[PDB]
Parts: structure tokens; sequence; C-alpha cells
């Protein structure tokens, strides 16, 4: 069982679904429709190349100039510029031209690779490029030309050594998996972008249709475009093999740590369910303020209410907000669902945890989030941030909404380790409340249904 | 993060969010559709904008429609483009608006169109340029694929004269392929596409940015109608979570409930009042309103299941001079058919009032009313943009639902919005006799008795 | 904002949906499928203007001749040929010669157009409709020829002054607005006419796509072919739950008004839901009965029974229908939910209501309509119903059979809704009685056991 040798390209996430990386001296294949980062993944590739391992590359362009090329690589930091004047960057400029509008002929595949391999070896390139491998195919239309026609661009390629990622378009997502249908044969490795619209959302996945002669990860995984480019979320990469002690938090609330058996664990996630203004986003701001009080940062994420009503319901219920963002130990973020895809809200969730380092977090309302989402992409979302929070040894709290007045879900109570429930419960004409805590794993925890109140110091179980 | 493209605003409401600062500069922007969608309208508004608001000069390009219909169609939303011209901020150019004497060969001769867009341009000193009908000269060599070309030279011309371009494509089926051709996605910077979708019986628009070179956008669709005043999207997505908030108490025109509410209404609060039909909830609404206007403060009453004769009729009955109210222009009363337009519509009218009336309140007799025959997705979108922007302009908003509506009742909506709302209160039946009680009400104590309703 | 001037270019229900008709001195494109009615569609516009106005005009033909459209058109009371005698009308007929042949093969349209501008001349035409214009394409297999050539002649209309509406066809309900792809992107308005099939049954409707320079209403306006021709419902544009009055009557049980609160709300609509056999039909009979007893005029619909058989069962409970209709007070319309498209159950009731000119209505069974129709179909075809009940005051009782998007819009349009139900009770059957709903008003919300008699419904407290 010999291994096959691979090229790392550190576009997060991707060289866990390649496990490991492009295969080395082999031509990839990026196939997608406009608009879906392939041209991203090309420059993302080269730049981590460069700058990381320190190897030189060549970025062949035909459908842009050098100067756009740079320009929108600019957005993101990436000076390219300075990668061309040191030398390690070379933009092969290809692209027809206004001036001389047409010719007599078409394009020339053998006058192109004499110039790439030039371009190779006078910049001891191995790591290289193309952006459109049909920009040379508009001619040339016929299927059997297109197949021999490529498959001497890739031999070629080959022989040279450098590892090459070319990119070519497609027309539909689901259909065919390149235009002419005769160049994902002759690749050796094979990668879909899609950018799929579904209701009124679209939503960016890559996939590895094949790699020769090595594994990878199968199958359709999300990512997003971030501050860095391509960010990936290969779900299923992060390992089953958290750890889990016995090590013990405060609530917040001192009659329902007894309840719980002694306080959460420290390395559990709870999961606190109930009707609409049965305490929910109180026990969620005594969770965050006992973090404060404790001297541990804590980061409290809001998708319904913002910033100044949750500082004035916490001051009504005696918790002063701000003044634990003074001593920058709480964090408060809001935002609503709508204004980005779940798989951002992940990546908002660990880039803040990443930052600001809390001991616990916590989630206003998944059902929040949950609004217009199909079953597959919330539970993948409740999934990776319940994931993740274990992996860093975060506490964390999440509320969700019963169905109490409402006829005829429980999908992700897989994952939680705890849960509370806040009921109403209608006495003799009159509204009140109670709490139960409804699982607890690894520990006791008190199988009553208790009654309690809400008043201006917070939440006061009875017996 | 360095690089910060300097983008053109558009001014076309909620387009500048969905794009995030406009169109980027020097650069074309391709914009699909199939026909009814709004190309034309979207392409004049742009540049109609620009010279208005930035005193930004501009050229209209057109192979279809004569200037002399550009012209008149604009005035339907009251746009003076003729005046303009004669000012000489606004020049349209005709391109191929093809004679009916015609030759026997013809068209062929983009690069000649170029130039005589270049002097415009020059002439005119223009910013911004408009080219609907780029497809009229692809019409030309379609079979042969030249129009990946063709495009590829009007596209690189436009960015060496630096001038922002918006041009107009076909398409014709609303989720199929982005172009008649399939090139021009490909060749174009930055694509926005313009849907009209059926579905069911009903038509929607949408608008989406797909394909932005070298910046950021929202991504998906985002439904938008036409106006009296041209194109209108709202990018829900786009609304901040930054609402403020404080401990101001208004009257909610009820005394017993007043104290039930702990001191009345927060003042930036969104209130819904639940109940079964008949037990008062429009009731609870005219007082509402009566109580803006007895302190000095404009109200708008949005009705959909009242004609503006019970609203008055009724508000007699009790004492509530409605009339009054509106001679004194304190009250606004809106009556409209809840299934004459969509919920984008309705969203639309109702910011629209209060963008002329500054309300201090508004209040909805019914939401249930806008609540049928449209998905529950729907629904809750609509009353999202309704409270967010109610709550954003810091207008106190008494929206009711009725709990016995149909067969498949709840207590509570079926879309759960009340996660949005602030403070909800039911009013249901007790003994014979009605009842109200306060259910929730966030950010202070309440009375957790149910008790009679009783006004006076 | 100066509105486009529209010519009304009459058409029951479409000058509503156009907002005014159509833009003067522009064409417009009226597409559609074979037998969608189009032809129909260009006969009215011309005819209308000739008759309702005095606006002369010009019928261009391809398909037909002058002599097969004036025929069928006297299928609906349209003396065209009398038209054409007076000068007011003339047919342009541009149909190719069925037996001989031309040597040049096509056909130039520049040879028309000045024939049809000669004839708007001379007949001072104000209106011209040009029937199957694809006839004139089917020569070009280039649809940037037809883009051309279409173009041209839309522009000489315009140059010419005339008001026009052109037809064009289509192969697939849902797919392409025309068959070559480009001419919905070369005329000023566009009009679709579809005739969809779906579950053993089919629908025609109507669509305004665009109109350049103005407004109009959205969406599929479902519509029917009658003896008068087209007939368009705006369904989009009517009160459904809107009323002028605050005025109670009687439902016929006394102690059920009690229950309502005082009774029903004129011109409210009233839906009795319930099981099989619970008395629906009951309630019905005896609705009826007491708009007869006032001197009302009132019209029973039935589709689960016979007049035969009303008459017997309303016998049976104390209810004279015979002597009813003798006066002319009461009207029963027997047929079978299979006897008609759903939209003609609607254009029944429509036009029975403007011949006898009812205080009341009522439906034996909506779900003898439900049952052989789709969900948006039954939607729409109770909306209809309750928009004309409420634009003529007419208060109505309709039942059903006991969430879906369908019912949750039809029973919340629905004012007062009544659940009937038979169960079990001890060992042995009983009935109950309960109102659901009652908008706008106070309601005993509680359920009640009742009997049915030789006296009709009997409320027990
Ligand atoms: N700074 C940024 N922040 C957020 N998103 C960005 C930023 N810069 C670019 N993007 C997104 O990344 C995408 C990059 O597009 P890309 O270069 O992949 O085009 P493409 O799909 O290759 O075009 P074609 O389909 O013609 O090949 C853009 O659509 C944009 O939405
Ligand atoms: N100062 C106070 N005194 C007494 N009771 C209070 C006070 N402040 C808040 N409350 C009560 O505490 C409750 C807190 O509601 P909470 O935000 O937990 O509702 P919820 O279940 O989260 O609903 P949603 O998820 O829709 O926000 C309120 O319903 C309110 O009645
Ligand atoms: N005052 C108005 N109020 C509401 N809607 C209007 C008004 N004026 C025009 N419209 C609507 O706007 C649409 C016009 O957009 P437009 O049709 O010009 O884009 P487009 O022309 O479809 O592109 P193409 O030129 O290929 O047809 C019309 O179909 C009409 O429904
Ligand atoms: N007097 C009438 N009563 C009821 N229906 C009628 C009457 N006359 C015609 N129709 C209906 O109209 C339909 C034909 O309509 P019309 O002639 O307007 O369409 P068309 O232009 O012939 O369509 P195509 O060009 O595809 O044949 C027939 O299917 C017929 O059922
Ligand atoms: N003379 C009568 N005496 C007692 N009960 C009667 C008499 N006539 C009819 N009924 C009862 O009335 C019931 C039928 O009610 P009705 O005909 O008013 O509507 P329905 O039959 O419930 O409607 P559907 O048949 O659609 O369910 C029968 O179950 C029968 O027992
Ligand atoms: N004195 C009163 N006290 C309380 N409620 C009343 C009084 N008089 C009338 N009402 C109710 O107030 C209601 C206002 O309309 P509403 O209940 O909202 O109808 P719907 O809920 O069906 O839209 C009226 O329907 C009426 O029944
Ligand atoms: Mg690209
Ligand atoms: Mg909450
Ligand atoms: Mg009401
Ligand atoms: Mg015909
Ligand atoms: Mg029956």
């Amino acid at each position: 069982h010999q291994a096959i040798a691979k090229m790392r390209t550190m576009i997060e996430g991707f060289d866990d679904i390649s496990h490991g990386g492009l295969p080395i001296g082999r031509s990839t294949l990026v196939s997608g429709t406009s608009g879906t980062g392939k041209t991203l993944f090309s420059i993302q590739f080269l730049y981590n190349g460069i700058i990381e391992f320190d190897e030189p590359g060549v970025f062949v362009t035909f459908e842009e100039t050098p100067q756009d090329i740079i320009k929108n690589a600019r957005s993101f930091g990436w000076d390219l510029a300075k990668l061309v004047d040191e030398g390690k960057l070379f933009i092969l400029d290809a692209s027809p031209d206004p001036e001389g509008q047409e010719v007599v002929g078409g394009f020339d595949l053998s006058a192109l690779i004499e110039r790439i391999n030039y371009a190779i070896q006078k910049y001891r390139a191995r790591r290289v490029s193309i952006d459109s491998v049909t920009s040379v195919f508009q001619q040339y239309d016929a299927s059997s030309v297109v197949r021999r026609e490529l498959f001497r661009l890739v031999a070629r390629l080959k022989q040279i050594g450098a590892t090459t990622v070319m990119t070519t378009e497609r027309i539909e997502e689901y259909g065919p998996i390149a235009r002419y249908g005769v160049e994902e044969f002759v690749s050796d490795n094979v990668v879909i972008l899609r950018n799929v619209l579904e209701g009124e959302r679209r939503r960016r996945t890559l996939e590895i249709l094949k790699l020769r002669g090595t594994s990878h990860m199968k199958g359709e995984y999300p990512f997003t475009i971030t501050d860095h480019g391509i960010n990936i979320f290969p779900l299923g990469a992060m390992r089953l093999t958290q750890r889990s002690s016995n090590v013990r938090v405060s609530s917040g609330v001192v009659r329902l740590d007894e309840m719980c058996g002694g306080g959460f664990f420290k390395d559990s996630i709870i999961l606190a369910t109930g009707a609409t203004g049965t305490g929910k986003t109180l026990l969620v701001s005594r969770f965050v303020e006992n973090a404060c009080a404790n001297k541990e940062r804590a980061i409290l994420f809001a998708y319904e209410e913002s910033r100044a009503q949750l500082l004035r319901n916490a001051y009504s219920w005696g918790m002063d907000f701000e003044e634990m963002e003074r001593q920058n130990l709480l964090k408060i973020v809001c935002a609503y669902p709508e204004s980005a895809g779940l798989e951002d809200h992940l990546q908002i969730i660990k880039s803040e945890i990443n930052d600001f380092k809390p001991a616990r977090i916590a989630i206003d309302s998944l059902s929040a989030l949950a609004r217009g989402v199909s079953n597959n992409a919330f539970r993948q979302f409740v999934i990776g941030v319940t994931g993740y929070a274990k992996q860093e040894e975060i506490t964390g709290l999440f509320t969700n909404t019963s169905d109490q007045f409402m006829g005829a879900d429980s999908h992700i109570e897989a994952i939680t380790d705890t849960i509370i429930l806040l009921q109403y419960v209608e006495i003799r004409g009159e509204m009140s409340r109670a709490i139960n805590v409804f699982k607890m794993r690894g520990s006791w925890h008190d199988k009553a249904i208790r009654e309690f109140m809400i008043s201006d110091k917070g939440p006061d179980i009875k017996d």
C-alpha cells in the first residue's frame, strides 16, 4: 500500500476533503457555473503555495487582464503585484484584444504550452493554474476534438511535473460535469463547485468527483467566501473524540444548579426549550452573567434582539450587561438570521470564539435560525456548532421553541447533553410557569416539574 | 481586505444594499431577465437617479424602442426625461432602432456603435452608460457563438472609457440559463438577474445578484415591486439588528390594560393582540390609535378586514370621532384589499405611508388578513419586515391576529412570529363574556390574571 | 405622472385587469395554444369598438375566410356581415389561396401593410386586428428575421396611428410565450391566453404579462367563453371580507340566531361544515325558507340532490318549496358538479343572480364541486362567488365537509362558520351544533345538542 504524494493546498477545509491535498504532477479540473468561486480557488491555490511553502507559480489567463486579476485579489489583502515584482508569481496573459479583433485561424495550444513551459522554467514554478480551458475550446467545438486537445495539454503538463489546477465552466447545476462532456474523462482529478438555488437562497458547495489513485471524502460539502477567500466546512472531518470531564459550572441560578445535580457539566451542551415568554432569554442572560461573575469570558449571540434591548431587559432583571462589557468579559453579537446563511453563522460563531476565547457561549434562539431552513441545513449547523464547542471545551447554552400552544423536530436533541424545559401552566384563571430538567447525561437531575416565578431579581424556582 | 473597490451608488431603493454600495466603477454590469421583468426600467432609473442626485450625466443606448417611447414610458413614474435631454444631462443614442425602409444587408458593425457611444460619453461628460437591447446585434452569427467575443470587446472598451455601464440582455425561462446564449455571464464582471416567477396563480418579481468580481454582495433573491416612483427592492437580509430601546411608556388607550402591562406599552415595542373574533380586537386598536391623536401624535390605521365606513361608524358608537382626527391631520386610515397585491406590496405600502406621514404609532387591524393563500415563509418575512422597520423608526406598533380564523386553529401564529413580538395580549371569551390577558410583556412585569376587557 | 391614454378594448373584465384597456396607438400581442379563444378576443376588440362606440375597424385574416369568421361570430349573435355592408367593419383577407400557389414561394409583408394602411384610411379605422400573424412568418426559420419583420410591422402601424391587436401562437401552456421566443421582446403589450389541462378538467386563464408604459393586474385571471363572448373574472379586485352594513338577518333557526349574537350579518358568507348526515342540507333549506317567509327572493343551488328530492325532503321538514316557486320567491337550480367547468358554475350563479335578483343564495354542498377539481381552482371559485355575493348585497350560505392552503384561505374569507357533527354518546347517536366563528360579533362558543324533526332543527340547552 504505497500512497501517492500530494501537494498540500491550504484552502481551509480543502485538505481534509482531498485528504492531504492535490496529487503531485497531476492535473485537477475544477468545474462550475458562473460565479461559483472557480477563479478564486485558482488564485488562492497559487497564493498560498507562494507564501506558505515558498513555491513559485504561474497563473495563465485567457479571459481577464492581469490588472483585474490583481485588483480583485487585493480585496482579500492578496497583494499579487508584490509577488509578481519579487519574481515569485507570474501571470501569463494569453487573453484576446479589442485591437486585432478577429483572426483567420483558431487558438494554438502548441504555442501556449511552449510559453507555459518557458514560464515554469524561468520562475522555477512548481505550482500552476489556468483560468479557463474553454476559452481555447470556444473553437474546436466538436467533442472529439476537445477530448484530444485537452489530453495533449494535460499530458504535456504532466511531463513538466508542475501540479496544475485548470478551470472549466458548466451551465447547469446537477447537470453535466463540464461543457462538451469530454473533459472530465481526461483529467485525473475532478472537483465540482456549485452554487445551488433553492427557494430564494443560494448555497455554495464543493465536491470531489474523483482523484485517480487516491482516496478522498466523497459527496457535497458546504463552503463560503470570507476574509481569506474560500473557507470550506467539511462537516464530518471533525472527530468524535472530544474530552469529557466531571468538572461543573454554575448555570447562574442556584436552585437550578441543585436540580441539575450540582450544576452543569463544563463540557456539556445545554438546550433550553419552551414556550415564548417562559424565560428562555432569562436563563441565557444569567448563564453569561455567571461566567463574568467568575471572571470568565462569554459570548452572547442574539438572533432576535438588538444589543440595546438586551441591555435594557438585563437591567430589569438586575444584570448590568454594560459593566460586564467594560471589563471585557461579556461580548454581545447581534444579527438577524436572514442576514446570512447558516454556514456563515457558523463561521461567525467560530471567528468570535477564536478572537475572544470564551469559556462559555450562548445562542439566544435556534428557532430564529431555523426560519425557512430545511432540516438538513439546520441540522448540519447545529452539529457543527456543538461539535466545535465541545472540541474547544466551551460550555454551550442554546435555546429553542416548544409547541405548547400549537398542535402537531427532536433530531438535535441527540446532540444535546442537558435539556431543560420551560412551560406555561394555567392555574385557576392565572398564567404561571414551570421548569424541569428533562435530560442530564452523566448526572442526577430532578424529575419534578416545579413552579417558578420571574421578577426583577431574575428567575426564582419554588418547591 | 486592503482593497476596497469604489462602487457607484445607483439609488435604486434597496439595490445599493444588495450590491452593498452600488455597481463597481468603470465596469460593466449585465442585467438579464424575461420580458416584463423591468430591465428597461432598471436601465433608465440608473441614469435618471445619477443625473438628479449626483449631477452625473449619462448616455442611454437603444436598440429596440425609440427615444419618444423611452420618454413617454418614463412619464408613468413622473420622470421628465425630455427636460434632461434639453439641458444636456441625458443623451439618448439610437444604436439600431431600425428604419422601416430597411436595406438588404446591415448590422454586423458593433465597432461603429462603440465609437459613437465613446463620442457621446466624451461630449456629455457621461459617467453612467446604460445599454438596452445589447442582444439585438447578437442575432447575427449566433450559431457561431461570436457573441462571447463581441461582448468581450464591447465590455473591454467600456472599461477603457471608464464609464460605469449597465447592459441588458434576454432570457426565455425564469429558472433556465442566465442569458440567451450561455456566454454572457462568463464575459461580464457583474451579473444581476431579474425574474418574474409564475407560481400557483400569481407572478412575483425578484432580484438577485450573482457573479460580482472583486467585491461582496448579498446572495439569493430579494422580492421587489414597481411603484409610481420606479423599482423598489426589499433586501430583508440587509436589515440590521441594531434597533434602539427605552423605558419610555405610551398609553394603550385602555386604563385597565395599562395597569396590566405594568404601566402601559413600551414606546419602541411591538404589540400583538391575538384572540377570537368578536372579542374586541378592533376596539383595542381604535383606542390605541385614538390615544396617539389625543396627545397630538400622528398615527396610521391600516385596515384589510373593514371598509372605511365601518371603521368610522363603529368608532362613533364608542365616542371616537375618527373623522375629526383626520381633519387635524393626526389620523390616517388606509384601507386596502389584502388580496389585490402580494405581501411585498403590502409591505411597500405600509412603508410608503409611514415615510410620508411620519407617525408615532401604527396599527394593523388583522395580520391574519394577509396570512392567507400564502406560505408561512412568505408571511413570516412580511411580519419581520414590518416589525423590524417599525422598531427601526421608533414607531409603536399594534398588530392583531385572529385565533379562530379557520378550523385548524392555534392560539399562536402558525409561522411563530411571537419571538419577534415584544408584548402579547390575548383576547378570549370567559364565564358569556369576554376577557383580556397579558401573555407576554418583554422588558417589564405584567399581570398574569385573566380579567374582563371592559374599556370603561 | 402622465398616464398613457387607453382604448377600452372592451371585453368583460379585461379592462379591469388592464386598468382601463389597451394603450392607444400601440400593438398588443395575444398569444396562446390552439383553442384558447384568440380569434374570439380579436373579434370582440373590433366588434365592441363598432357597436358600443363608433370606431370602425379592420380584421386581417390569414387562417380562415371572411365567410367563416362571420359564420362563427353569428353563434354569439354578432352580425358581422351587416357591419361590413355598412362600411364599419372591413375584413382584409390575407389568407393563402386554398387551391393555387405563388411562384415566389413566400410573401413580403410590405405588400400587406399598405393594404392594411389603405383599408384603415378608407374606413377611418381606429381598431385593427391581425389574426395569426404567425402564418406570415412560417416562411422564416430564423428568429432574427422574425424579429426584424415583426418590429417593422409594429413600427409601421404606429406611424399609421392605429391601435392594434395581433395574435400569435405557442405550443405549450407553461412554455415559451411565443413559439419563436422573440415576439414578446418586440411587442409593447403582451397578453397570454392558456387552456390548461389538469386532473381530468380544463381551465382557461388570461394574463397580462406586461404593458411597457403603464400598470396592470398581475397573475392568472380565469375566464370562460359564453354566448356573449369572453367573460373574465378579475378576482383580485373585489370585497371578500369587507361590508357596507351592520344589520342582521335571521338564519331561519331562532336559537341559532341567538348563538350568533343576533343572527347572521346581512351580506355575510356563512359556511356550515360537518360530517355526512349532520343536517347541512337542513340548514340550507331552512335558510331559503326564511328568506321567502319575509318575501325575499332566494336561489337554492344544488349538487347533491335533484329538484324532486329537495322538494320531498323539504316537505318532510315542513317546508313547501313548490309554493315558494309559485310565488316567484324561491328558485331551484340543480346540476351535477361534473356538468360544468368550475368557472361555469360561477358563471351560472352569477347569471341566475342577475336575472332573479335574490336577497340570498345557498349552496347545498361545496364539497360536491371540490371533489373533481384542483386545489387552486376551488379556492378561486369560492373567492369568485363570495366576491359577487357581497357586490350584490346577497347573504350566502354555503356548506362543506369536515393544514392545507386551500381550506385555510376559504375558511378565512368566510365570515361565519358553523360546525355540525354526528357522534356516538352512551351507545346512541347524537347531534351537535357549534358556532366556530362569527366575524365581528359576540357569539356563544359552546357546543349545543340538537335534534332534527319534521319541524326543522331544534337546538337544546
Ligand atoms: N472581499 C470579499 N468578501 C466577500 N465575498 C467576496 C469578496 N470578494 C469576492 N467575493 C465573492 O467571491 C466570488 C468570486 O467570484 P469568482 O472569481 O469565483 O467568479 P467566477 O465564478 O470564476 O466567474 P466565471 O463564472 O465567469 O468563471 C464573487 O462572486 C463574490 O461574491
Ligand atoms: N421586571 C420584571 N418583573 C416581572 N416580570 C418580568 C420582568 N421583566 C421581564 N419579566 C417577565 O419575564 C419574561 C421573559 O420572557 P422571555 O424573553 O423569556 O420570553 P421567551 O420565551 O424568550 O419568548 P421569545 O423567545 O419569543 O422572546 C417576560 O414574559 C416578562 O413577563
Ligand atoms: N406606474 C407603474 N406602476 C406599476 N407598474 C408599472 C408602472 N409603469 C410600468 N409598470 C410595469 O413595469 C413593467 C415595465 O418594465 P419593462 O417591461 O420596461 O422591462 P422590459 O421592457 O420587460 O424589458 P423588455 O424591454 O425586454 O421587455 C411593465 O410590464 C409594467 O408592469
Ligand atoms: N358560441 C360559443 N359558445 C361557447 N363556446 C364557444 C362558442 N364559440 C366558440 N367557442 C369555443 O371557442 C373555442 C375556439 O376559440 P377561438 O376560435 O377564439 O380560438 P382559435 O383562435 O380558433 O384558436 P386556434 O387558432 O388554436 O384554433 C372552441 O374550442 C369553442 O369551444
Ligand atoms: N322527517 C325526518 N325526521 C327525522 N329526521 C330526519 C327527517 N328527515 C331527515 N332526517 C335526518 O336528517 C339527516 C340528513 O340531514 P340533511 O338532509 O338536512 O343534510 P345531510 O343529509 O346531513 O347532508 P349530507 O347528505 O350531504 O350529509 C338524516 O341523517 C336524517 O336522519
Ligand atoms: N363593548 C364592547 N366591549 C368589548 N368588545 C366589543 C364591544 N363592542 C363590540 N366589541 C367587539 O370589538 C370587535 C372589533 O372587531 P374584531 O373583534 O376585531 O372582529 P374580528 O376579530 O373578527 O376582526 C367587534 O367585532 C365587536 O364584537
Ligand atoms: Mg472566473
Ligand atoms: Mg426570548
Ligand atoms: Mg376586527
Ligand atoms: Mg384562430
Ligand atoms: Mg347534504
